């Protein structure tokens, strides 16, 4: 494999940096990101976000409280993707001039 | 849509940023990208070099002889997403080796 590959697998796919967009204005709930992404299944987010978990990318929150209450926030290591996500938007943006 | 889901329309499809991750190395015949790509299923390879071209990050080089011979380049638009792959890159760098 190759770490371009590799790196993909961190960061790739059409759904992680949606979600790290989101989170990049505030944490949000699973409901939220789900309300805010209406293309992506509960499942598929739920996997998403325990990947995105594993590699340090985001902080899951729980707040022991009933009914329960689970938050995700954009982790310190998480913060450190803000220049691609910007040159990314950056570069849809011409894109949608297109 | 989102200025990054834009972007993921184009790039963030299974395999998509690979392929144009190869073709900076130069012009391949789908056989080629087969050799490179070794998971990557015929039918799949495919249909993401249409999406690619169809948002014109790569041109399709078809040689009228025989036999008939078709070749795929990165299009002179598809060379301004060099720079997202080299930030995606020295993230993976830094991230792999801890």
């Amino acid at each position: 494999m190759s770490l371009v590959e590799a790196t993909l697998e961190v960061i790739g796919g059409k759904w992680k940096c949606v979600i790290l967009c989101h989170l990049t204005h505030g944490k949000k709930r699973t409901s939220e990101l789900k309300r805010l992404m209406p293309n992506i299944t509960q499942k598929m987010l739920t996997q998403q976000l325990r990947e995105l978990e594993a590699d340090g990318v985001i902080n899951r929150i729980v707040y022991n409280q009933v009914p329960p209450k689970v938050e995700y926030e954009l982790s310190e290591y998480g913060r450190s993707l803000e220049g691609i996500l910007d040159m990314l938007c950056a570069w849809g943006a011409n894109h949608i001039n297109r």
